[PDB]
């Protein structure tokens, strides 16, 4: 389509304004989306009990943390039931962040669902009433939003029909984000259960990218105005391991073939990868000796916030030492944002943070 | 995508058997879908208050009709509300009409959504949660559904970009319509709206349904087990009207060239025709010396009930003179399925039943 | 693209009756399109020197058949070379076959070539000067056209790419030939080679062929002035053989689903079925209880020759012998394509004439 | 498709390197490609007769120029004739550019043909033997090579069936091109014909070279290997001009949306564009405050030769103020190519080179 418009300048302004300021120079997200059912599988591991209460108190440690932290995340993904809670003196957690000059940012999506015919590929839900919901949100002080898509490798897939409909939905959602002034971070997620090589990660990789990209240029979403949230091109979870070295250059390779440089920045997704592996890894992408056009920085769930969980256990008196398990991560991510991490540096971190069994 | 699942034989079956009762000979389908502001404007036309007792009331004339309707109506699209309301006397409506042997539809779509950057366009919303949406309806007596997006003939449009997203959107709706064991009505309809002629109407309308079926490829639906809700091909609205024989030609040459003879039946939308023009058209549709390998029928709302509201007027007194009405009209249309229809043998009817504008 | 021109009304006309002529009741095409080298392989078979005159020798047996030939036989594809050549006496062989009322074909791809980078895959090249090359086809006697593709059912293939690119290269071809007032046949041929099951076979072909009507739609071929030139639905070479009845049943539904009724008719090639095999399947395929909006008919080459070889076996004394052998199979072909031919009443035939490759 | 091969590591690295060293800085390409035609059109003005020793004359000329060319001129595009002549002396063409280190580039399209149906739209032909082709330039000391699609900017044009065509014949020229280890340069042209505005043509630019890009990856084109030859983006020729840095904008933002950075380098057509505008644009270009991952320069035709001719007139004695001509606008157009050209310091330049008419 040629004849269409493009987004009122006051509009295109605002929107690379916030996609510049979340990959800020040394600067990540700290993805803590949880929904209730995962959290309480986080939860239950640190002998935690879920309840509505014991899910504000670990955001609140969270969220408390020294402004320190602020150096080192531009930017806080949260669940809606987040968004609206207090601290213990009865301060928005809203409040809170952006006092620390933190961005806020909330997970949009309604989850997977199968695609029926399929070899057990799914497809994401969450389109329907997502401009009111994403006015409510921005009003609300949330300026960038996530939706996760989920492809499979197998015997064979990701096929033809779960590439279009996912970078189809992709587009879709990316569009209404913009509509609303939120900034859509697109990830669209190969998970890495399996036990395929490199050679096949970079090549699914590659073309799942590639259907992405033509997707938002069919719907005219403004490039600049948004970020990407891709995986890291590795071999299997259940194949022998890569060296970073060999991460490094499968992942930069992917996306130098695929993403437009006008994409303001990418934030990696961690995967399985221990806390570790994830720092060790950012920071060799920031070494490839090849151009790299955009900021490659974090966005890390689990490889933020293990080491805090199993410090603080579920303990007052371990708040301050969660706390700073935080901020020794997230400093290395930040360090591994900018290439300059010494690995074992940060200490040993956790172990393999895989879960298997997602989408459907 | 060469490698996927059929439906089980049990599901195609049972998709087929109902797709083959809706298109019987005769018989065709009335659409009494109309939400609570659109049965609201219908209502207030002839001097009746739009209160939940006065649809009622109005979908209790039409459903308590003499069962003679059955031979010409197979089935009722019905609007969430009514789907569980009752008569006077404490039967359900689901009831009546079942006890009839006529088949229930539900309309499960949410309604248009703009498409950001767009020239005007429109998709529709309302996947989210359908299948389980969709496994109560059935649960509650549904075998069929309706979802109807909107194309719009412009100076530039409908664009590639509304091309790609309705029918990819139909075949999602489809698919989760199907594993629910529901038969999806497809329905792509192209508005009438403007003074483009025929020629261009018929180039649009080829160009759409070739897109919808190739989505529906993709997506692995089974053709058996659907129905088709297309406009006829006319001139515009505000355009010299055609002939019978140039409207029935342009349509059934339209249909030859993009659906697939497995598809089950063509279920007629009415646009802005008047009640007349409706059945004459759709008897000399019926009347093209070109193999027709499909049922082609009807699936009407205000070209079934114009003069059927008229009549009643909302007087309890006038609900036998509502009800000859629909039998009238009934009648006329099952003689036009079999292209058998006596131009004017039924009465003039109504006036034009054009409104403007459905996109938005 | 909505904005485009129809054929004139009366290139329409001319394509549409060509088309028609070649499918009438009880006819079908005889491909004589062999090339030196492969109509070599076959003179060699029966102990005859593959030179420039002895295939003369065989063709002037062909086409100086009784007259009673055409009864069954509407068109003959010839091989370039074979267009100029002329009989002992100097009559040219397309004067000998137009007096008959045959009508001409003639092969225009300059075979396959290697898709780089896919694995062992293959598009078909000719589109240079081809519209040129139609105008003087045209002017010297040829009224339809042949273009071969091949798509290969292995692990992974046909691919997407396979798909996209042979359906484009059809959609190419067939606009060509339309625009120089030739009918296309389009022909893309699904090999047998291989040991995969019937399932597998259907859904192949169901997914190629919605790729080759959406590319005719997208480049405006007129599809009533088109025939179709595909493989039946059968399980591989190396598996176990299904019977005619599930054969047929596969055929006609992957038909149904995938070939608009505006085509004019369908001429199944014999891939590397023996000849009774070839003339026994189409009859099953004709008594399929489901609509079939097109002739279903024969375009056989080896289907149609192994016996004639055979009787000729390169002697003149055996040119009654030869022509009685084609006189046999041509009705008994006529016949199956009405759904008449009653099993093993035109002899046991050819042993399998199964040669595997195709694509390289 | 995610099963396929990527080219050898060896492959990899020769086409990488051949792209590297025509992009080298301050180097672009001279075409000088006109066809026997085409040249004659240049002659006639300068009132020389065009015969095939003129040609070879004119051309002895550039090539027999002072050897500090090739400080700017990384390579040279022949038409097919050009590259067997030679010298009066009687040195091969084609010896006397390698020996000064430039590189041959030979232009391998047989020209444009209308897509039948389409509103006065083209595609480019010429694929047929294409490995073969390419097999022999190699051999004959070719290393790139030159593909020219067109497409136009109407009323309803470029449309989705010109823009889906022309990228996927791209694709494949550009495919063979690489399995014959030959660089090829990827040129989808968008005339200046018109009197569209610069949004117009930006809008059309990016919709273009998306699909260029989704096709490439498609065809498993090794993004490395290639060179991209688009139009500068521009408001139309009987459009009100802009100035260099609104072009120069518009271009890098057109660039960057779509061309992934794995590209080795841009060579930037002039279309009708003056002498001084063409090195004045080029020099804004390389001048805009964004991030541009690619070497942006130039290859120009009329653009580099306007005044040469114009010096020659076809007089022996004039030879050496052509060649003079030559280095001036060679130099310029380096230093354009890096952003440090002083305007107006070669000259004043030709008026307008804009011939309409370029697609039939």
């Amino acid at each position: 389509t040629t004849y269409f418009n493009y987004p009122s300048k006051e509009l295109q302004d605002e929107l690379r304004e916030i996609a510049q300021k979340i990959v800020a120079p040394g600067k990540g997200i700290l993805a803590a989306d949880e929904s209730g059912p995962t959290m309480g599988k986080r939860l239950q591991d640190i002998g935690v009990e879920n309840t509505e209460d014991n899910r504000r108190a670990y955001r609140q440690l969270l969220f408390s943390t020294d402004p320190k932290l602020a150096e080192n995340i531009s930017g806080v993904i949260l669940f809606h039931e987040t968004l609206y809670q207090k601290a213990d003196d009865g301060t928005p957690f809203a409040e809170i962040l952006k006092k620390k000059g933190i961005i806020l940012g909330i997970k949009v999506d309604k989850g997977v669902v199968p695609l029926f015919g399929s070899e057990d590929e799914v497809t994401t839900q969450g389109l329907d009433d997502l401009a009111a919901r994403c006015a409510q949100y921005k009003k609300d002080g949330c300026d960038f939003a996530k939706w996760r898509c989920v492809l499979k490798i197998g015997k064979n897939t990701p096929s033809y029909q779960s590439i279009l409909e996912n970078a189809n939905v992709l587009a879709r959602y990316a569009s209404i984000c913009q509509s609303q002034r939120i900034v859509p971070i697109v990830e669209p997620e190969v998970l890495p259960d399996g036990d395929h090589d490199l050679d096949r990660a970079q090549k699914v990789t590659e073309t799942v990218l590639a259907a992405v990209y033509k997707a938002l240029s069919d719907h005219h979403v403004y490039l600049e105005g948004t970020l990407l949230k891709p995986n890291m091109v590795t071999a299997g979870q259940s194949a022998k391991k890569n060296t970073p070295e060999e991460i490094a250059l499968a992942t930069v390779q992917a996306l130098r073939r695929t993403v437009p440089a006008a994409v303001t920045g990418v934030t990696f997704l961690s995967g399985g990868q221990s806390e570790e592996e994830a720092t060790v890894n950012l920071s060799a992408i920031n070494n490839v000796p090849l151009i790299r056009p955009w900021a490659l920085t974090f966005s890390y769930g689990r490889a933020l916030q293990a080491s805090v969980l199993r410090a603080w256990a579920g303990k007052k008196e371990n708040i301050a030492a969660g706390q700073n398990e935080l901020l020794k991560r997230a400093k290395a991510n930040g360090d591994a944002a900018q290439g300059k991490y010494v690995a074992g540096s940060a200490g040993a971190g956790s172990g393999s943070l895989f879960v298997a069994n997602h989408a459907y």
